[PDB]
Parts: structure tokens; C-alpha cells; sequence
């Protein structure tokens, strides 16, 4: 997250870190057994880390639970990142509590102009590299479809939306991928892609979770 703020420990209790020996992506806990993340975060051998604030210190509220199954969307296209969504099943259910909690799936799609909370342990620099240990947060508005398409001509599908600031300075970034975009208390987006981070005219692009709720509900009813 570039141009964000330190969230505060466990203030984003649905945020997970995906670990394969190291943090590599975020995700969102949607019930005690299942995480939503980006399909481009697929790796074999994932451990889900819940209750994290500093990902490099065991502070006492974590739950570390191996994935048993990962399910990339059936129409995921890794070239365009259309349908950039994955489900991860945990080997055992998380213990839900004040620090480890699920986020609701949406009923309606969020509106242009709505301010959403984006979070993660990704890079904090637009130019260069610095990865934080503690979770970072950013409030960013959803941009109009027209503005999104103008920013990325020929690249935005109806399963994507842009959020952020066209002047630059504030965005998600590498290492935030797969994490949550929460608007009106529901999971509306997944950190997916963007040209660089926090560059002028190149806002973040996010998977439009409201298009996937029926797939998510039938898949978790079946696995
Ligand atoms: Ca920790």
C-alpha cells in the first residue's frame, strides 16, 4: 500500500496473509473455512495466516492454518486477469473471535464514488521498494467505468473496477494482491493489478466481487 497508514493491530480482522515460506499475497476470510483471494496469487503449498499484524513477529493472536484446497475461477485468464479470483479452503476451521472475523459478501455491486478500505503488507513505495511488517490501510474511492477504461484502454472488463486517485500518490501495490477492498462493510473488490503503483493516471484495478457471489456460494456448498 503506497500512501496509506498503519491500520492498527487486528482492526481489519478479515485480512489474511498467504504464506509459502514468506508472505506473498493477501486474502479475505469469508467464513470460518474459506478465504477469497486473487487467482494470480495461486501457489501450491499455501499456509493461511489469520490474526496477523506484524507478519515477522509472532504477537499472540495469530492462527496459522494450512490450505487443503485452492479453486481458481473456471474462467480465469492470467493474460488479461479477467476473473482474477480464487477460493482457498482451510484444513480446519478458524476460531472466530474479535481479531479473526469474516467479511460479508455483497448483495449489490458498489457504486462509483464510494470510499473503500484497501489493506495489505505490499510495497509502500511508488518508485523503489519497501515492505512493511505491519498491516497498512488506504481509503480509496471507486472510479467511474468510463474513467477506468480511459486509464487502461482495451484492458478493462465488466469483472474489473478501478479505485484510487488519478493524481497518483495513493494505491495498492505488489504484495497487496489478493487482499480486500471493503466498501459499506462488504467485500467488493480484490487487489488485482495496475500499471506500477500510485502513478499518475494509472489507478488500481480490482476484481469485481459482486459478479462472483453465485459462484462462491455454489462452490463452498459443494467443497
Ligand atoms: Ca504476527
Amino acid at each position: 500500500i503506497v500512501g496509506g497508514y498503519t491500520c492498527g493491530a487486528n482492526t481489519v480482522p478479515y485480512q489474511v496473509s498467504l504464506n509459502s515460506g514468506y508472505h506473498f499475497c493477501g486474502g479475505s476470510l469469508i467464513n470460518s473455512q474459506w478465504v477469497v483471494s486473487a487467482a494470480h496469487c495461486y501457489k501450491s503449498g499455501i499456509q493461511v495466516r489469520l490474526g496477523e499484524d506484524n507478519i515477522n513477529v509472532v504477537e499472540g493472536n495469530e492462527q496459522f492454518i494450512s490450505a487443503s484446497k485452492s479453486i481458481v475461477h473456471p474462467s480465469y485468464n492470467s493474460n488479461t486477469l479477467n476473473n482474477d479470483i480464487m477460493l482457498i479452503k482451510l484444513k480446519s476451521a478458524a476460531s472466530l473471535n474479535s481479531r479473526v472475523a469474516s467479511i460479508s459478501l455483497p448483495t449489490s455491486c458498489a457504486s462509483a464514488g464510494t470510499q473503500c478500505l484497501i489493506s495489505g503488507w505490499g510495497n509502500t513505495k511508488s518508485s523503489g521498494t519497501s515492505y512493511p511488517d505491519v498491516l497498512k490501510c488506504l481509503k480509496a474511492p471507486i472510479l467511474s467505468d468510463s474513467s477506468c477504461k480511459s486509464a487502461y484502454p482495451g484492458q478493462i472488463t465488466s469483472n474489473m473496477f478501478c479505485a484510487g486517485y488519478l493524481e497518483g500518490g495513493k494505491d495498492s501495490c505488489q504484495g497487496d494482491s489478493g487482499g480486500p477492498v471493503v466498501c459499506s462493510g462488504k467485500l467488493q473488490g480484490i487487489v488485482s493489478w495496475g500499471s506500477g503503483c500510485a502513478q499518475k493516471n494509472k489507478p488500481g484495478v480490482y476484481t469485481k466481487v459482486c459478479n462472483y457471489v453465485s459462484w462462491i456460494k455454489q462452490t463452498i456448498a459443494s467443497n
